Order: structure tokens, then sequence, then C-alpha cells
């Protein structure tokens, strides 16, 4: 898992986006569906949006990137002591929403590469380095779920 020095800098660095959640959950999103069309198709709610100045002037789309973070921050803040949090997640997102983990892993290094866009300077080695690992520990715990359910994608 992680250190408490390096949980520290993940809830350090986790300050940064609580103070715009709603500008760091729309460029989120924005930077998958860019960088991975195939995603948008996931969502029956923006697959009209073809372009990017659509997705900026969405408010519907930042609504869904502050659910998706709020959502992700709960989690977080149990510092691995989150199975309570995450199975339900895990189970819908496999049985319900139809999400191969690989596009779980275009999420997370989307979140990486918003917080260096926004944050240039900010956001250092160490830190990057304790969000990088901690991202995985939640991927590699809804991994174990979806080998449990045999979703494949
Ligand atoms: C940081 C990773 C993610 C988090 C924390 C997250 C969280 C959530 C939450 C809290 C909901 C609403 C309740 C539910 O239906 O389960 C939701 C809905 C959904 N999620 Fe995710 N999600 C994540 C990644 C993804 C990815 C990568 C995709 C697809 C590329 C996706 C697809 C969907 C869809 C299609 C819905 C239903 C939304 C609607 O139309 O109302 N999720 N997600």
């Amino acid at each position: 898992g992680l250190s408490d020095g390096e949980w520290q800098q993940v809830l350090n660095v986790w300050g940064k986006v609580e103070a715009d959640i709603a500008g760091h959950g729309q460029e989120v999103l924005i930077r998958l569906f860019t960088g991975h069309p195939e995603t948008l198709e996931k969502f029956d709610k923006f697959k009209h949006l073809k372009t990017e100045a659509e997705m900026k002037a969405s408010e519907d789309l930042k609504k869904h990137g502050t659910v998706v973070l709020t959502a992700l921050g709960g989690i977080l803040k149990k510092k691995g002591h989150h199975e309570a949090e995450l199975k339900p997640l895990a189970q819908d997102h496999a049985t319900k929403h139809k999400i191969p983990i690989k596009y779980l892993e275009f999420i997370s290094d989307a979140i990486i590469h918003v917080l260096h866009s926004k944050h240039p300077g900010d956001f250092g080695a160490d830190a990057q380095g304790a969000m990088t690992k901690a991202l995985e520990l939640f991927r590699n715990d809804i991994a174990a779920k979806y080998k449990e359910l045999g979703f494949q994608g």
C-alpha cells in the first residue's frame, strides 16, 4: 500500500482539487473523452457532444465531473481502508455501466495530466509518485472485484 508520509502527500494534493472540484472534474472528463473517444460512447448523456467547445459549454458535464471527484475524494480519505465504499462502485461499473478496467487506467492518467496542467511546478516529484501509487491501489482493488464477477470488457 502506501506509507503514512505518502498518504500525507496524497491528501495535501487533494486539497488543491477541493478548491475547485467542478473545474478539475470537467477538465478530467474532457481529457478522457478527447484522448479516447470510445469512452464517450458509454454515456448516453454526453454522446451528443462532438466538439471540445461543446464539452466546455456543458454544465451537465461539469456536474458529472463533480460527482466523480466527490466519490474519488471520499475513497482517498479512507487511506486504503476503503472496501466498504469501493465494492459497490466496482459492482455497478462492471455489471451496470460495463466499463473495462482499461478505461479506469485512462481516467487515472487524465487526473495526473490535469494536475500538472493546472499546477505546473506545484506538483512535484514526491507528490506525483504518491498520487500515482494511490490511483494504482484504487485500480487494483477494482480489478479484484472485476475478477470475481468475470468481467472482461
Ligand atoms: C475515478 C473513477 C470513477 C469514479 C470515482 C466514478 C464514479 C461514478 C459515480 C459515483 C457514478 C454515479 C452512480 C453510479 O451509477 O454508479 C458514476 C456513473 C457512471 N460512470 Fe463512473 N466513475 C469513474 C470512472 C468511470 C469511467 C472511466 C467511465 C467510462 C469511460 C465511467 C462510466 C460511468 C457511467 C456511464 C455512469 C452513469 C452516468 C449517468 O449517465 O448517469 N465511470 N460513476
